[PDB]
């Protein structure tokens, strides 16, 4: 009866994201990854799906419009997202307060695992496009598609 | 089957704390407030209890030793605490990472309601001891005991 | 003989902005709101004017070029702006130091009211464009024009 | 008719503090330095007085109890203080919001001059006690008393 | 046998940048300024060169691709860059951790001199384009080219 | 001819500290660990020594008085320390600027390895005293003495 939505662009999903999914899935009856660029929509979904097969209570959905409308429509009960820094917290803070104001929807933040603290979709992509190896920071389903898109 | 522990000294509990309790209680099957100074242990418990009677799935317990041992002993599944600022986040971040490392216990943070952003037990107490009125920032059960302790 | 300039794009002005105007107007003989996008220039001015009729010592002006040149030309004596977060402070800090260096013009910062901490023109607009209700965060003169522009 | 209180322990006053006093005195009809340890009360007052003789609209007073009660009793209209960092801002933010809540008293912050950014009474004292020369960071009236107290 | 690379766009180089170069050159056998817009490549190089003639162990090079590949190719041993704020630190932190992960290359940060804390290439340019005088914040070789480009 | 001092209380030294020592030793001809409580002086030295035998150009010394006097007396050329967060940076920033002002001594900061980001002597000790296992966060020479001191 509890449910969390983990929203993001996931372009592509990273091992930091999967860590958040696993931790959300352990505390909520259901988790919905809402995908809201380098990869098109279908690629993003497949990469998330392929990376979370070990999470039976998690489902992946494409989202549109406000996250809070997605949460309330799904009958979900909260938003969960990962935080790395105090500056992450301050921007996500404003968004969470706003979401609470407009829809009554709450947001729970989880601290990133230390080993993924410096990993983001954006930085991974910029490094990859310049010839660096980020394969230890991404799930293999992403690594596969990444190599192909840069081959 | 889900359970969150909200730990703190609660000396005294504030309306910011109660806001966190209510939001935890809405997402978890059970919430345990763990009380770990101006008020003695018994006063703190009573004040928390008196302020949370509208929360049927919440219980108040005195705690001792590491929070993570309390969580695992209670068969609880997570720690929940409130955050006001980016500097709060960085100190609580270190603690959460440490707790995750030593016990595998996860921590979910919730952004304070905007109207309670500047309220803390410490600041409330210092202002109260100097003759200021913080009654709109504390539950009435606390206000009652506070007036008595300063009368 | 004292005068503060409150500069910004005010696109649109928010209740957080009006709170700053009121607090500036209480401490300075004169306040000049300098307007420096969703709404054109004329709309922005009218919205500010319509929202500050209760402030007799405040005037609204369109500005061009550096804020400090506007301040010195108006014979004003300081810049006043609102701050919500430590990350706001660091960017505005650099600007204030720069303005002090180049023109000798000082900047006074005021902490946002807690209830408007998460409100900004940008976030209000993004939420509004996606169908969310931000009417409690904006003056009615803005709400009127906003509904019209989204109707 | 405008008036600012600049409160602090001023133990001892630094050139960063005097910079704030000068900037407050330029924008307000009156400035009251409220002194609220290494130096006793009388030394602190004299050092502030001796360092601000070039500020005719500034007076120095010993304060007791809440700053906001001092402000309202003096018929003053605002608190002014200096800020160096984003972490300064977050602690002073909580205090300013609290002061606004309890007494309606507003706080204006001013960014430190870059050359005094790293100067505080505490750090100056610790360095001085260990044999370092901080004379370029303090007014001469303080330097005089400091040498004597360490001779 | 020690060597530091100081990378950046240097568009244009500022006195804050030169301060970093001087401090790097004092601790490392060799310093390589790697230039990676208002000024074209050739102008940027000349401005850096013209501003560092007093630094015999420093050389200026145009760079391409990842900074860490430049470092390893030059047989250099570290990256050095200046930091002004805690928010600078958090973004540069992520980059440094990433660079360490992908290439084993370390990054040493140096705190800006207080008098250049508010100076950046970007802010200097925006102020200059609007008619402000930033000549005390830039080397004369830059000031010369700047006046010409705005004349 | 280059030399860095890594100062601290090292009570006890952690694997985060050793990571900093190794990275300093790779860039400087010589590294001096300056030890400036749970463990007495002799224990601290031995623990540092025992944990750095793989670093031939590093020596351990007890220090007294200002770090900058130690640096200049040793004919060393810089201070090196580790940073974990933006709030670490702001406090260490003030100290570095002060040290630069009083002695001309520069400070180079290094970002902690991600896996040791949450580790500090203080937090390790508090967790250890409460029965938690921090052995993966400390060198074995420290773990040995720690077990003994808690047995
Ligand atoms: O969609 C919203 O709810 C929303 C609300 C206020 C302001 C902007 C937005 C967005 O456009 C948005 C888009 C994607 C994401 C995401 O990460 O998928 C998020 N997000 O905050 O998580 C937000
Ligand atoms: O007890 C611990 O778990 C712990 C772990 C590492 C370091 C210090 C401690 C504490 O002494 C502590 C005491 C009270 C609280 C609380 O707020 O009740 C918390 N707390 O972090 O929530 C922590
Ligand atoms: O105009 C300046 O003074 C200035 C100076 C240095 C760098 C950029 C600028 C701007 O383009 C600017 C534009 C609008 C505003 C505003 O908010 O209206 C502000 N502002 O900082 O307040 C600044
Ligand atoms: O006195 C108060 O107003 C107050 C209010 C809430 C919490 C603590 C206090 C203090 O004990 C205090 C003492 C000295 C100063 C100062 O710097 O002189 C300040 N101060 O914040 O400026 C505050
Ligand atoms: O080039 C990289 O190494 C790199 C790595 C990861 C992500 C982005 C990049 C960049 O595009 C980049 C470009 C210029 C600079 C610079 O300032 O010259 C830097 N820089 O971080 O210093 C980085
Ligand atoms: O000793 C100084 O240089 C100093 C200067 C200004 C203010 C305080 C101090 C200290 O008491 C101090 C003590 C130990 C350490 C350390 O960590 O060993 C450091 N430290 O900053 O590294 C500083």
């Amino acid at each position: 009866m509890t449910g969390a939505v983990c929203p993001g662009s996931f372009d592509p999903v990273t091992l930091g994201h999967v860590d958040i999914f696993e931790r959300a899935a352990a505390q909520f009856d259901e988790v919905v990854v809402a995908i809201l660029g380098m990869f098109d929509l279908d690629e993003r979904i497949a990469m998330v799906k392929e990376s979370t097969t070990h999470l039976p209570n998690l489902r992946v959905q494409v989202g549109h419009g406000l996250v809070v409308d997605f949460v309330r429509s799904c009958g979900m009960t909260a938003i969960v997202k990962g935080l790395r820094t105090g500056t992450d917290f301050e921007y996500e803070l404003q968004m969470a307060q706003m979401n609470k104001h407009i829809a009554g929807v709450d947001t729970f933040f989880v601290a990133t695992a230390p080993r993924y603290s410096f990993v983001s979709s954006s930085l991974a992509k910029e490094v990859a496009m310049l010839g660096g190896d980020v394969s230890e920071l991404l799930p293999e389903p992403v690594n596969r598609r990444l190599r192909d898109r840069l081959n």
